[PDB]
């Protein structure tokens, strides 16, 4: 039941063509620290992971980045803005898995090219001053570009998975674990516990050979509230999450996803969620360290990549709505930071 | 990352412990037999039974030699295959199984663990006992999948795309558990996904990464393992079956007598089997198999002090095992007659 | 007694960045056949392997190529001109081993870069319509660029070596085996015999992993007369070589090296040797299928790479002398071909 | 991959090293014998290195039995001779033929290299375990990773002494190395090879895990020349004295080894004794520049095309065990006197 096995270039090949620049290296290292500070309550800025549900077009992604960069800089004292640069998508059943798996968007599975494109995009983003985030779904691909990533997500469908927790335990960036598809938070709390410890498992080296990897633990993990059978973004759900986190002795600072099961897949509700968060930040909101927003140049979605700057996976808010949502959150958090 | 250590590739182990003709024949055969059960071509009942986890190959061999007599005795009613689980998903942390740490002392001697697991599996198949395991890691299966007749994807990974990818390329039938809180849809979805062709990054038998292109696994099914509440009874089975037919996949399913269906009390496994027995007597058309956590000695222990006694989930003992198997054999003999 | 082990990119990396073009592929394939034809007496054109003793500067090599190309074309009915593009040099004791082993020429041993440069140069040469030749000295480097090579040499110092005969047995290009440093011809005749057979040995794949290679034999091997304690380029030496070749049942068509031990340390002598060959081609010269000439933009040699287009290994004839030598051989062989 | 028929699965050295890890006793013998030989190479000890045994190993059981006999003599003569067994797994052919036990261990054209490499490691481990150190010709670039840890002394053959990749290889081996003069008698190429091998090199090699890598060697300071004849023999005093002057001149060790076989015996195994007799006499008169000898020896004398008779070479002809006992006593006696004069 295996059709074929094909030639794969090892990470060192891509690392040779596209070595990390000093300026990229500095941004990554820096943003990781900054985020770690948010995770552990040492800085009260709000982390904002924002951008497309998935990258299908580097040029659009670069243009998006350039716009977002101005706002990253403008709001830098209230918000820590990092771009969503997602290359791997977990499907409910089957479908396009992302740019790495099939970069020509036609069923050709040109993975060598996909991995090259993903590294290239990430390098250009970091070079221009925009840090990047992604969902780490595969066990092997991260060796190809993890060095360019400032923050990582483990998805709702894999938070419970031991191999994903293992993976997170060895990543050098902070990591967010989503609650489960039906709303189970415990699995994410458990995942932080697990990922913070040392693990031994089989992995693949930068030279494309299998090996035993021994990780040191990732101390910068946190939970992401992304809704379930019902939304879990409000104050009450946040307060209950926080108590459970303190109970298991892990960080009670969390991220709230404005999209997915919290917006019920209606991109026009992301603003409502952000409005609720804004209010929580104004009243108290002490347990919130970040938010997640799926955002693009052009709002909505499409099945085929016909329109530029428009998602082919989950529907996104457009650029206008994005400017508004960011100003809303910046304003709200400026007040939270002023209180102490 | 603290360290990176010297991993032998599968071909090393395959060279020392090549699959024998007799093992190869048993595997191939038991895979077909199970496929038949999955697709309703045979009415025997698949019974995946044995320890929660293997921590001692000698005990596992003795268990096997007892189970073998019953496999034979009940071969017309039951298809008995031994649980030979080498990888254990922990809720947080703990011992991850014999592969990850075979000396049990925190030494993580994986090369040795993989060797021991292959060796045990080869001896089991050689003696006429087929084997089953949970495929948890993406890379370890290359080392011994050829000796496995049936595979499980655990409750914790059924929703995971990489595990569905993996299942898509396994040559054995595969059971997907419903989720830890009882969600069945994820398992139905997983069958759908695993039955299709996938492209992903994997590791060859020579220990090098490569692009793998799978052909799909047509012999997947669902496993009812309880959630917030048990899901083994006739009603839950009927509801499961309707959902499965609705998604156009096999409406033949497996019921786990342990874990969340026994509420983590090994003494309830018998109750669940009693309910299944009754369903098999009345009708039970949608049941193709059961799962039972069983050992020489009942219960559990935190240290491997007593021989033949689980150090992970508590198991029923051998006495209780003979009883459960006779109970299911008797019940299914009637279902097969009535057809 | 091993200091270190360093990261080596596998051939597939270089093959991905610099894949062989259709035009290059066609030229190589074609030139291999054309040379095979000479080796086995199906065409009477004269193979001329000509160019620098070693490549130390790709720009000079490209300019040399552009000049040589015009002559390749001009003389294409009489001569088959292929450029010497030698990247690996055997030293009598120690010294610079070539551009691959140390491309910056400062003792840095940047082999990943050297291999890249060598591939790049070879691709550009073939793309411009100039086929290439080299000495295959290492067992592993050929995987990186053999696909761009139209004719290969096994050196005087390795003709007797079984691993080099093995290597030749698997090369897809014709191969010339030099007589030994003291003039022993038998070792080259033996080598043809060996290289023409099937071998099993340990090699390295294009992915940089060791494997058992099973070769089919190279049926296009021939001998190269390169002098010894005494020169062996004249008619008598050629006739005696030819008799020995027929006796061992292998091709009695051979190449004569105008340089090295045949010119005895004065590069000017190369012209004398070519004069003698010319005369042989006028009288009869039936057993001669090619010649080898060490040639550059500028004549002579130098210890440091100070002057452009001037060898830093064996001394070469200059471009003027080169035009002369080629016209001389073209004129002579035109007559040999006319006799028929 | 045009005139390549196939590519087959090769187990990496680490596989074999896992099944057959070097024992403490083996490790100690190897380390110790390497030092002892180094001492001979550099004139710190006057014992005579004797590399002796079959031209090629085609049968491990015969090799073990040979070893057990040779061991008694290794012990008996330990104050005069340093005896190390010839355990040659790779044979360079003049054209084609059987290339040795590694390349084709079933001796039938099956090229079961994985098995050959296993057998070679196993034999070497058993030899060192029983107290018999081992020597081989390093011919391939890749096979040595599989068993070099079990080798106390290495040869680079007449046909490869001039080869740069073999000099590179020697530069990274942990054992002493002998370079043979060329097939027609050229000694310079061996002197050059010592020079080269003693320096640091960078080249492409294969790791113990079966991946290519850049290897940086530190140089092998324990290389020496081996006189093995050419168009004419080169074992006598005069040839030795002329070799020695050339060695001093290039600033490398003037202590050398003389091969009693191959071109020195004109491929007549009955002449090996004559050569040893000449050496013996040189050791009695002076023989200051001689640090060792090489002898092609087996249980049974002669050779055969097919492996019919036990203990009988299928490559160069060897002297038999009787002749071996005599040759060793002859050299022991002779060298006991040389060591007395000091
Ligand atoms: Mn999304
Ligand atoms: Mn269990
Ligand atoms: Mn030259
Ligand atoms: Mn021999």
């Amino acid at each position: 039941k295996i059709k074929e096995v094909k030639e794969l270039l090892p990470p060192i090949a891509h690392l040779y063509e596209l070595p990390i620049s000093k300026e990229a290296s500095g941004l990554v290292h820096r943003t990781r620290q900054e985020i770690s500070d948010l995770v552990h309550g040492r800085d009260k800025r709000l982390l904002v992971i924002i951008g497309p549900c998935s990258i299908h077009d580097p040029k659009a992604a670069l243009e998006y980045a350039e716009r977002l960069l101005k706002l990253r800089k403008q709001y830098e004292n209230e918000l820590l803005i990092v771009m969503r640069v997602y290359f791997e998508k977990p499907r409910t059943t089957v479908g396009w898995k992302g740019l790495i798996n099939d970069p020509h968007l036609d069923g050709t599975f040109d993975i060598n090219f996909g991995l090259r494109q993903a590294r290239s995009l990430l390098l250009s983003l970091n070079n221009m001053g925009m840090p990047a985030s992604t969902e780490f779904l595969d066990m092997i691909t991260p060796q190809y570009y993890a060095d360019l990533i400032s923050w990582g997500a483990i998805g709702a469908r894999t938070t419970e998975s031991q191999v994903h927790r293992e993976l997170a335990s060895g990543l050098s960036c902070p990591v967010g674990f989503k609650n489960g598809t039906d709303g189970n938070l415990k699995i994410a709390i458990d995942a932080i516990g697990a990922a913070s410890h040392s693990h031994h498992f089989l992995g693949v080296t930068k030279a494309g050979h299998s090996a035993i990897v021994h990780t040191g633990g990732n101390p910068d993990c946190h939970v992401i509230l992304r809704g379930g059978k019902e939304p879990n973004y409000d104050a009450e759900h946040v307060s209950e999450a926080a108590e459970q986190l303190r109970a298991a002795g892990v960080t009670d600072k969390l991220m709230i996803d404005c999209s997915h099961a919290n917006s019920r897949k209606d991109y026009t509700r992301q603003m409502e969620v952000a409005q609720d968060i804004a209010a929580q930040l104004e009243q108290d909101g002490g347990n919130i360290m970040g938010v997640m927003v799926e955002s693009h140049l052009v709002e909505g979605r499409q099945d085929k990549p016909e329109v530029y700057g428009k998602s082919i996976t989950d529907a996104c808010i457009g650029w206008g709505a994005t400017e508004e949502l960011l100003a809303l959150l910046a304003g709200a958090n400026k007040k939270r930071m002023a209180r102490a």
